[PDB]
């Protein structure tokens, strides 16, 4: 899992899971969805890196958790950052958030 | 009573109670309910897990409490998270909130 | 006076008084009252339980005080919470608020 | 002057003075006055009780001061609170505010 | 300069200067001036009293400074406060502000 | 360079530079510029005085820096303040800001 | 890689990378882009200078990172600042941000 990307300070870098609840487009088509609603949607992620300032024993790499879309921020894939590839050809999605935004671990 | 899901930091994971306020829908039908009102509605829940940073002796697993819908956030059922179940066939509702949002225990 | 409900942390649980100044029904009928105004209305209450984190010697059970409606939050009666009574058949009204919202005691 | 009402925490209970800005009613009748303006009007008050958490030597009972209407909150007269008298037949007006809202003393 | 009015806590009481920026009335008449603009106008004042909680050596009585109208608050003249004169016959204007709002001294 | 004006507390007094990037008025005439945009524009300034509470070794008088217009506040020239000159005959523009608003020095 | 510009306090000065997200001009022409969206766009940068108050071992000069456009602020190029060149003939873009806004390093 280790690529050239590390979390600093009190941040934590996670990697989004391939499957998320969105495979239930049960909602009527052509509806306008507000930003609050979109921000509440949970995102299943796996801890990839923990900032050196996150309190010791907070979580561990490999741990699975859930964060609302609105609490996390997308981080450019290290290859795109290191100018090797194009965003489109990257499947893995890295996101970040402050450790205090993490409420649980499916551990 | 426990499942593979634990609270971290200062968070607390509760499990919502079967019966709640919703029963009295004897209100006039077709009225638009604001978000503040909806956020006010209390939710009866039972403590399932207490984050390691919640001050010692704050509460105990099994304790029943009440939180406004607006103070808690829904957490994906560990089963759905661990990819075995579809949220639809899940009855137990897990929610989370910061410990400072808990004002009382029905003990 | 003590029912099976206790305040936790820095919260305080009070019990509203039977009579409130809501006897001044001398307001012109059919007027729309704003939320700020409604939130300003005082509520006479009696301390029923003090959270363990409220500084020692802050107040005592039985003490009468006044809080603006907007500063307190209604708490489900322990009977309703413990699924023994129906809300409608409950007279006592329990409310909660952070101790820092309490400015005085009528003692 | 001292009735059964005491200030707690960092609050201070004052008693409004009989004469206030309410005399200069030279302002054009029929004008709608905003809430900011109304909140700016000073209110002359006398310290009646100082919360035990207000820093020692901050002020003394009997001290006269001035607070903007928007910084203070009306407190029910102890007799109305103690259900001994009615609001209409009460002359003394008690108000409260946090000690940090007090900028001066007319001493 | 010293009348019966003292600053408490971290506040500072100043006395506004006779001539201010306003003299430059060369702008177009009948223009509606916003509140942000008005709040930015500087006010030349002289320190009259320093609260006991303002850090030692912050400033001295007699010191001249400048504060934006929006940062200071008018304080009733002690003669009006002590009920001897109607504000109209008062020329000295006292104002207050927190010490952290003071950026400089003209000395 | 030292005029009779000193910074107090955590403030810093700077003097604006004669030239700023406003020597690029190629912008289409008659356009309405928002406040956010205007507040963004950098201002080149030279440190004239450092408040006694600004941490030691933060910066030095004479140091050149850049601050967004929206982060600084204009300060009346000591000559206008000391009633020695009308504003119009003053070229030097003194400004102030909190030290935490300063991100760099061109030294 | 160092010119005459240094970061002070808790700030960090970075230098933007030549290639950025702007390469995918696939966005339908003539669409108005909101400010939130624009502020979210990541900007790849290289640490050029770390303020003396940024905690030791936070990052190192030369380190590559990613920051949302809305978190960073453009800093005038030292030569424009030192009145040695024109902004138009300057290629290198310097930006600044508080260290707490940095979530990762591509190390
Ligand atoms: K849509
Ligand atoms: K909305
Ligand atoms: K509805
Ligand atoms: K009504
Ligand atoms: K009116
Ligand atoms: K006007
Ligand atoms: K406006
Ligand atoms: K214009
Ligand atoms: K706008
Ligand atoms: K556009
Ligand atoms: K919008």
């Amino acid at each position: 899992q280790q690529l050239p990307i590390r979390a600093v300070g009190e941040y934590v870098i996670l990697v989004s899971e391939p499957a998320q609840a969105g495979d239930e487009e049960v909602t009527e088509s052509g509806l306008i969805i507000g930003k609050r609603v979109q921000g509440e949607v949970p995102e299943l992620c796996v801890v990839h890196s923990v900032g050196p300032d996150v309190p010791e024993g907070f979580c561990e790499v490999g741990d699975l958790t859930s964060l609302p879309v609105g609490q996390i921020r997308n981080v450019p894939h290290p290859f795109v950052a290191l100018g090797l590839k194009q965003p489109k050809e990257i499947k893995q999605k890295f996101v970040t958030c402050h450790y205090k935004a993490i409420p649980c671990l499916y551990k």
